[PDB]
């Protein structure tokens, strides 16, 4: 379980790390990467191609919630769904702001949503233009099903945002997943400022005789 | 009146349906039209003619959609759950639950279908007297196409049953949060302490959305 495992794919990043648990779609992905990486390489890319599948180290096994948003960062991406070192980017600030009114923690530095036990965030498609947001899905279409189709065979509650960006994909995606669409962290007139998702994945965890998520774990001070 | 009406080639010869389902009606005239033959030949609960009587609840003031598999396989009314005389066990053991949610102690009945913001549904419209799922294979289509619409609008859809439910919702084409609950008249008494009745009003409160009075369904 520790040691992570590797196969070889023909272009950049040219090997692939994973955790066992994604063993299942590890095959597929090489050959379905094989087929688009040479188009998709030709642009400058948020993250670099050496960090797009570096979340597949993360186990899924023990997780029983996903936050999922369309793809990265249009800049800075780091390999990490929603990762801000600096916390400079608006989708991490706002939800920064909805974990702070409900868990209490008024100071803090910054949040992350991939140190929180029982969570994993996922960008859904895996790449990005440099500056150009939602511009590789051409590419990631059929790979980006093959992996959220994995995802959800372990966790409990998927949690997308972005009710234009998720609706078709979260309707289409057969599981037994319990499925949230919410609005998008930049949602005209402050939609998501009142959006309290992350209080309804607890409420539908506990129903379902399952541990609620400490959305506090995701602070940095 | 915000009423529509369609024919079809067999009894129940036409229906009347409120705008909000217009968008479907098209295609279910083109579905029943195929199947009517195999559910009139059988003595059917409901009748025909009550088949489709949900049809006339407007769609865009619900917010809950509390699904049954199919029918009573006796004396089905055309409105899900509904027993005239208080005496199926799916709709005394839901009473027996709100019940205890509500603490309304004294009844003689109740009935999903006087509650504001709830819309009752059987995932099926009929079935052979006697036999639950015993037209599921002629209602297939038409049971797809109407769920679908119906979570369109509703933004809580509670199923009852794990084994009726787990494929039919794990495949729904939406993107509805969907709760799976235990079926009240199982032998073995899960349903009564189930909490999915419970967690309703708290997922709509957290959603933004009025509660359901849920002591509205209680007759007197
Ligand atoms: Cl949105
Ligand atoms: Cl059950
Ligand atoms: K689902």
């Amino acid at each position: 379980g520790s040691h992570m495992n590797s196969v070889t794919v023909s272009h950049a990043p040219y090997t692939i790390t994973y955790h066992n648990d994604w063993e299942p779609v590890m095959s597929q992905l090489v050959e379905f990467y094989n087929e688009v990486a040479s188009w998709l390489l030709r642009d400058e890319t948020s993250p670099i191609p050496d960090k797009f599948f570096i979340q597949l180290k993360q186990p899924l096994r023990n997780k029983r919630v996903c936050v999922c948003g369309i793809d990265p960062y249009p800049k800075d991406g780091t390999g990490v769904p929603f990762e801000s070192p600096n916390f400079t980017k608006k989708s991490i600030k706002e939800i920064a702001s909805s974990i702070s009114r409900l868990t209490g923690v008024i100071d803090y530095k910054g949040y992350n949503l991939n140190i929180i036990d029982g969570v994993i965030p996922w960008n859904y498609y895996l790449s990005c233009k440099l500056g150009e947001t939602k511009s590789h899905a051409i590419y990631w279409d059929k790979i980006s099903k093959l992996l959220l189709q994995h995802i959800t065979k372990h966790v409990s509650v998927l949690y997308c945002l972005g009710k234009t960006d998720f609706s078709n994909i979260a309707a289409k995606l057969e599981s037994p997943v319990t499925t949230i669409v919410g609005y998008h962290p930049a949602a005209r007139d402050r939609q998501f400022e009142k959006d309290r998702s992350f209080e309804i994945i607890n409420v539908l965890l506990e129903l379902d005789n399952k541990a609620p998520i400490n959305w506090a774990q995701g602070f940095i001070y």
